[PDB]
């Protein structure tokens, strides 16, 4: 699909625009009932938006995935992976703010 | 209806076996990606067992009960809710030994 900005749907919707993408890929692991997600989810969103397509964001509610949040060892939320060509390269836990994001996708982008 | 421990199923059973409860009510909040909900778990449950009707438990896997965690403002995961004539008269997060859970249930039952 057109946008870099994306909720999984599904498992093959994850093995296909996380595991298999061509672009680094940042993933938001999140829920309805976390306070901190809704400050850090639109604020990633708009800072990896602004790229252009050099990053990628996919967002993975754990409640409709808790299958994911196993496999990946997401023990809280909000939870942030980097990953590239099918593995993880980065992570962070919590809130970060707007400099912070910008120095973990300069990291990953290059 | 039997036990004194029991998994939440719907809305409808938690206002039911929680907030209509005749008896103090500990209600653990869990799910499957959290490594530590699989040791206060079962130690949880087997001390509310030994009680023998005078304290229940009523588990809510966050993930199938998403809007019982927005009620409760529960944020993460273990947290469990101590609470008596449909109210919240105590609280803990995370992982408690036996002495610590044994001083909370005395301090909810009497």
């Amino acid at each position: 699909h057109g946008s870099t900005t994306f909720n999984i749907q599904d498992g093959p919707d994850f093995q296909d625009r996380v595991v298999n993408s061509e672009t680094p890929v940042v993933v938001d692991f999140h829920a309805q009932w976390c306070g901190p997600c809704k400050i850090l989810g639109p604020r990633l969103e708009k800072m990896v938006a602004k790229q252009h397509g050099k990053v990628v964001m996919a967002k993975v509610d754990i409640d409709d995935h808790t299958d994911l949040a196993i496999e990946y060892e997401v023990s809280a939320v909000p939870t942030v992976l980097a990953m590239k060509n099918g593995d993880v390269v980065d992570k962070f836990v919590g809130i970060k703010d707007e400099d912070q994001l910008e120095a973990f996708l300069k990291k990953l982008i290059g």
